[PDB]
């Protein structure tokens, strides 16, 4: 069902995460971590303190899809074992140095064709697929987008509700 999912998304904040490659999203799914550039790291840290749930919705550049969504379980922290991210050109490792812990809510894909009816007020009412890495998605649009994903029956949200 969708009741626990709706509970987790209640009064949540939502952020679009753009990845330049699939390898980093795969690593995030396996290890439950994400790192972003310092401008977005600061925004996510502020949001984590401000809201019951902060949701990252992932899209690999040029894939035409979202690859799933996850909830922050921590602010960013430094000094773990360096995550072996695949850096795009110009991207350095100190740039991606802060590591957030995340709990996946859905690891299934959603094609952009299925979200064409959803527009984001915080990005000029452009289709929600459109946005830079870190773009915030308004509550109603973000909730409806998350509800469009296929259900992920491998995930039990009971432990996530307890983190809240
Ligand atoms: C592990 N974190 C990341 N991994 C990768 Cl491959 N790309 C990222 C990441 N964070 C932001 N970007 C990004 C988004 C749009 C254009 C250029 C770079």
């Amino acid at each position: 069902g969708t009741s626990k999912l709706k509970y987790v998304l209640q009064d949540a904040r939502f952020f679009l995460i753009k990845s330049n490659n699939h390898e980093n999203v795969s690593l995030a799914k396996a290890k439950g971590v994400w790192s972003t550039l310092p401008v977005n790291e600061k925004k996510l840290n502020l949001a984590f303190r401000s809201a019951r749930s902060v949701i990252l919705i992932f899209s690999v550049r040029e894939s035409g899809k979202f690859q799933g969504f996850a909830r922050l379980s921590s602010e960013s922290h430094h000094g773990g074992s360096p995550i072996h991210w695949v850096l795009p050109a110009g991207m350095s490792a100190k740039m991606l140095g802060g590591v957030f812990k995340i709990d996946w809510i859905c690891r299934r894909e959603l094609p952009f064709t299925k979200s064409a009816h959803l527009t984001n007020p915080w990005n000029e009412h452009k289709p929600v697929k459109i946005g830079r890495d870190g773009q915030e998605i308004e509550l109603e649009c973000g909730t409806q987008l998350c509800l469009l994903f296929p259900p992920d029956e491998s995930i039990d949200l009971y432990q996530v509700i307890h983190k809240m």
